[PDB]
């Protein structure tokens, strides 16, 4: 079916929970043996969210190559994404090692450091120009270059230096700061505006390594971001845009990381975002 009328049909029939449960039932199950090794326990935020072995990002290190991160490679859309958890106190150095090694140009953050009175990820970037951060375990230096605070998002320019080689690179930090503590946004307008600011920066383009996107677990809000982006690109590429099937695209992405889209409310919100975005594009 087309999307917008499928949407009204599910609203009128009140069947979002049933639709979402059939996605959960049909989703891929692949092994995640490396994530569950005892030596990696303090590298995982949640025991039930792990990268599959076949798609996990490997650190270029011989002692321990493990990080909770997955490569989502969308063949028809010609887009790739790295989805990861919010960094932990012991994995902030690993996180920036991955950004360096994968040649990424942008980091997309969809949570606040504290939500619901609890810590959702480490403070992993510097807040003042004159107070830079050094990660001694991975030999990287990180400096805040500039910061632009807007009503619904903040963009930061960061400098990452590989202290072994003295090479430097500019990284863009795109921080969506207004997702509510509970539920989903009432309108997709600010989330879509944010997506197109990330696009305009070059951070999603083939000249660069894959964008790194995270929230707390790296599956819910993060899944909404890449699902909306890929569906809108497919609608531009195909002769028949009404042929884009958001449930089929989501099951394709779940071949690469488990659990993407965590609630029926996030599923409905993803439909809303694609429907409303399709109109602005033209």
């Amino acid at each position: 079916m087309e999307m917008e009328k499928e949407f009204e049909q599910i609203d009128k029939s009140g069947s979002w929970a049933a639709i979402y449960q059939d996605i959960r039932h049909e989703a891929s199950d692949f092994p995640s043996r490396v994530a569950k090794l005892p030596k990696n326990k303090n590298r995982n935020r949640y025991r039930d969210v792990s990268p599959f072995d076949h798609s996990r990002i490997k650190l270029h290190q011989e002692d321990n190559d493990y990080i909770n991160a997955s490569l989502i490679k969308m063949e028809e859309a010609q887009r790739s994404y790295i989805l990861t958890q919010g960094p932990l106190p012991n994995t902030v150095g690993h996180f920036w090692e991955m950004v360096w090694e994968q040649k990424s140009r942008g980091v997309v953050m969809l949570n606040r450091v504290m939500e619901k009175g609890s810590l959702k990820c480490a403070q992993y970037w510097p807040q003042k120009e004159e107070k830079e951060m050094i990660f001694e375990d991975t030999n990287l230096k990180l400096t805040l270059i500039s910061e632009d605070i807007k009503s619904y998002y903040t963009v930061r320019q960061l400098e990452l230096e590989n202290l072994t080689t003295q090479e430097t690179r500019e990284i863009l930090h795109f921080h969506y700061t207004t997702w509510p503590d509970f539920g989903v946004p009432e309108s997709p307008a600010s989330f879509l505006n944010f997506l197109f600011k990330v696009r305009e920066s070059g951070s999603l383009s083939p000249e660069h390594g894959p964008v790194v996107v995270h929230c707390s677990a790296g599956i819910g809000r993060s899944g909404t971001f890449c699902l909306a982006d890929t569906c809108l690109l497919l609608m531009d590429k195909r002769k028949d845009p009404s042929s884009v099937d958001i449930k089929k695209v989501l099951l394709e992405m779940r071949k690469f990381r488990m659990g993407l889209i965590q609630t029926a409310d996030q599923l409905r919100f993803s439909y809303l975002a694609v429907i409303e975005g399709a109109k602005f594009i033209m």
